[PDB]
């Protein structure tokens, strides 16, 4: 149900 | 660099 | 310059 | 009805 995720710090 | 999710056990 | 998120849990 | 998935690691 849960969805999604992270990235965009050092890239 | 993470995408996705979880659940759906109960609910 | 990140870019994502979260979302689902119990909604 | 598990509903989702993983990824984005290596990829």
């Amino acid at each position: 149900x849960i969805s999604x995720x992270i990235s965009x710090a050092r890239i």
